[PDB]
């Protein structure tokens, strides 16, 4: 365009999910956030990962909720976990001593691992023993000085005989309480479409038990209790990135779902979603300054019933993306009009 | 302002709801979206309209929900239907063969047509027969390769005798299930203010059964079952316009609630809501460029309990409307300062 | 920077919560909005205040909900009350004649006043009498020509014996109905963490009964009925300000949580939240124009389960704050580049 000029825009991503500042992300792989937290057997991240720089999820992961059901506030949980830099996966309710008189080792084929029927690892499918499902009243007091992510579930069996078998009551209930949180779940029994060869459901629920707060579970049946929980360490700059790009042990300053960015420029256009010390996104292509003469992630953050939000958010993000872009162009269009003197 | 100048702003709307690209809108008239979908008798659009370019609703339509009650996620449904370019109204559950042993032809005065008591046309008010309301288990499998909008309802009668009469049970339930969607409704019996001379209620519910998914209804009473559903064809550019302006068989490129726009200009100010190839809205009035010398609809998108959203959305839309406007003015204010050379 | 210049930015707040246009705010003090509306005894604003220019709340007020429980749509109520310029606190259900055969004067230590156990003042804790809790069916018809804010509550006692004592039924219910509003509450009985030395809960509910609409309460127990309600007078410019700054009987044109603003300038940076005829916020510090040569409140508007909203709103507000700021700077940066001629 002119003899001397400087480009400000970076359009080249290394096409890989590098390290960030020398810390490594968490690759869920086939697994989704729901399976990871719940401990879907196919994930194997449980024992091995507790820290990262960012989380990596694939566009359409299939290994999430193995036993069909509704994961309440799934997207709110995603937004919670975006800011989690690390955590501690601890056995809030030890399987061995917490449930002496309840048949742990409830298992389903819908969650099979290596061919054998199994179940989530961070949860527990309680069932009666010796013909009893005695009322349970287990409690946990968050004394870890970090907010504790607790998971649990309620089994909505397909028929009354199944419930009578698992729990030996027709009219069971699940009560979960804390200092603020109070809720009661009754199982809904009904035949349903046979997802993953299973005709029942499990409703998955969660809450962030704050330090000092005490959470109580009461139940005469239908509880998928927690075996492990998570003590969360919040962190800025981290976040969740949806992508299927490969990784090497490259290190970078910025990261984006298509690839990392390792360049001094202020701007870029590969993708607005970004993590770390990164250039700022624009839609443009031609940011040249003459020197001579002649944010949050997106995509799965909202569910069916929230399409307003998405639209609104689509209206907002996209708006700003345009807005600043224009200004940026204008700024150079001004500056070139000036620095041509 | 100067000898030579070009105006960029269009402030003249033809005051009519023309055709768009030669396709005709859907004029609900007195009827609202709720009555249209539910099939409020006063609408008469059912047999006759299945396609359009945009939907037209009046500010305060009175012919919507004839039998009083809460239409769940009404606004979410509006946002769903904004993107519907057309659909197919089909008899998911034929009245004649789907309910052989249940008294169809339940009717109320609150939905009267031509003086005779009647009922919604896209719904069915089941009632017992021969002293029985046998449990029903009807199912539908979406094999139409398009997402299917299903409607239904639950009758909350004013008193226990009314329920015992209609359904011959005091403790009825309604279970609606799909691959994800699972829900259970119990009728709430109570005397209430006598809206449209009716002391009971009907809670209206809906869902988008995706292709291949199977929806099951179970009930021992209190079901207002569907007679017709809708297979949706999504479409960009379409949308919902709230207005009372008249129509002629004029054709236009753009449309707005006050009137259409047929002009080459890039900008305008008649209304931000617009459909089709349209000039872009601003608040301004004086966009002149010298050549010489000296989005989504709005208004009813949110309910009572969501006034944050509206405020937020009001904060956003109005913001951008201002923002760009300024820039536009600035752009000309700059350009005139330049093109005066 | 240059010999002649004018500053446009105001960075000095008087550090006090003055009057606005000569009208005085409402200082809740220790009390929060919830306690104020509910009538937490420690507030004493009830008899004495019904009008203001704005509301003042402290960052972490401790005197709100005295009897533990969930205040439904608390934040939506805050947003409702932001636009309330005044109201009329009237005894919708007179304690003396509305509940002849129900033991008013239910009291708890969790709401103690001056050492004596007491209870909210705008609510009523009904309890049985002479061994009966006869079904009640009290009603109110809004004939005040202003929307009426109604409050009520449901006692979820810690154990079945407590409920049997207060209400002499194990399976109570609370039905609240209006022309649109219909709802039913069943008490959930469970031992819980002993907040404010209380092991039960009260779920607080509200609604805006519009003029002409009739609200009906039905109950066989567990009702914390209303004693007073509020007829609301909407008003622009008013709002809610969260702060702990002191007050004098100073008068001002604008107000902000850190302090008032009394200055002619168009801009400022002390705080974006503002009330009244105020300069417009920016982040900047150096707005000088040469003449020579060389919105809504924020912070508590959303709850736990809504962190998307907050993020979104944080994304929006902060965005605009930046955006306009830039433009403003640009505008002067342009103008100085021009007015230096
Ligand atoms: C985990 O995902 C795998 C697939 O990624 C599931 O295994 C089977 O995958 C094939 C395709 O490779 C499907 O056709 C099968 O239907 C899958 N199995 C079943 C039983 O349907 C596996 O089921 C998933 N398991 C969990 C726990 O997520
Ligand atoms: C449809 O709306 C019409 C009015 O547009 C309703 O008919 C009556 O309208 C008059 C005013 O013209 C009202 O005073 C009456 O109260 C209305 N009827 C009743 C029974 O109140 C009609 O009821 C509506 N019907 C439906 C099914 O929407
Ligand atoms: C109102 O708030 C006061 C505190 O501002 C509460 O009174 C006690 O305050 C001290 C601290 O000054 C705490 O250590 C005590 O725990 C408080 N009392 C109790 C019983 O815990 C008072 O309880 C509050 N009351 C209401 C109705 O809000
Ligand atoms: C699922 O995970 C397994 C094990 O890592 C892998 O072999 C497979 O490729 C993954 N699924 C897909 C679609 O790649
Ligand atoms: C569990 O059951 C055994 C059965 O003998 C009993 O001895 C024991 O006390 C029970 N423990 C708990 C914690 O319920
Ligand atoms: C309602 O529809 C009827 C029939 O089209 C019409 O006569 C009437 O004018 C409509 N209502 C109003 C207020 O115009
Ligand atoms: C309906 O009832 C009739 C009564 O004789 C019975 O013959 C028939 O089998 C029933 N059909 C269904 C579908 O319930
Ligand atoms: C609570 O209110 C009382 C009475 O006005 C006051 O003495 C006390 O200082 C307030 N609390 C705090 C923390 O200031
Ligand atoms: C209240 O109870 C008394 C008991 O004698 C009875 O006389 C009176 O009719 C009752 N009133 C109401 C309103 O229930």
């Amino acid at each position: 365009t002119v003899t001397h000029s400087v480009n400000l825009l970076e359009d080249s991503h290394n096409g890989k999910l590098c390290l960030l500042k020398g810390i490594a992300p968490l690759q869920l792989g086939n697994c989704s956030v729901a399976g990871w937290i719940l401990g879907n057997p196919e994930c194997e991240l449980l024992i091995s990962r507790e820290s990262w720089s960012y989380i990596v999820e694939k566009p359409n992961p299939e290994n999430g909720t193995c036993y069909p059901g509704h994961f309440a506030d799934y997207e709110e949980l995603r937004e919670q976990l975006s800011s989690v830099s690390s955590f501690e996966r601890f056995e809030i309710f030890p399987k061995e001593s917490s449930w002496p008189n309840h048949t742990t080792t409830g298992v389903s084929a819908s969650c099979s691992h290596n061919g054998e029927s199994s179940f989530y690892k961070n949860l527990l499918w309680l069932t009666g023993k010796n013909g009893l499902y005695p009322n349970l009243s287990k409690s946990y007091a968050n004394n870890k000085e970090k907010e504790v992510l607790v998971l649990w579930g309620v089994h909505h069996p397909p028929n009354i005989g199944d419930q009578r078998a698992l729990y030996h009551t027709e009219n069971a209930y699940v009560s979960v309480v804390s200092s603020h949180y109070s809720r009661k779940f009754t199982p809904e029994i009904a035949k349903r479409p046979k997802v993953r060869d299973q005709e029942g459901r499990i409703n998955y629920y969660w809450t962030l038990l704050e330090p000092g707060d005490t959470i109580i579970f009461e139940a005469n049946g239908n509880l998928i209790a927690p075996r492990y929980a998570f003590a969360l360490s919040r962190g800025f700059g981290s976040g969740i990135i949806n992508s299927n790009a490969p990784m090497d042990e490259c290190d970078a300053k910025c990261q984006t779902p298509q690839g990392a960015i390792n360049s001094s420029l202020p701007f870029q256009n590969v993708h607005p979603v970004t993590i770390g010390e990164c250039p700022k996104y624009v839609r443009s292509a031609k940011l040249r300054m003459v020197t001579g003469l002649r944010f949050t992630a997106v995509g799965k953050e909202f569910n069916k019933l929230e399409r307003r939000m998405e639209n609104l958010n689509k209206k907002v993000d996209d708006g700003f993306i345009d807005i600043w872009t224009y200004n940026a162009e204008l700024l150079v269009l001004l500056e070139n009009e000036r620095t041509l003197d």
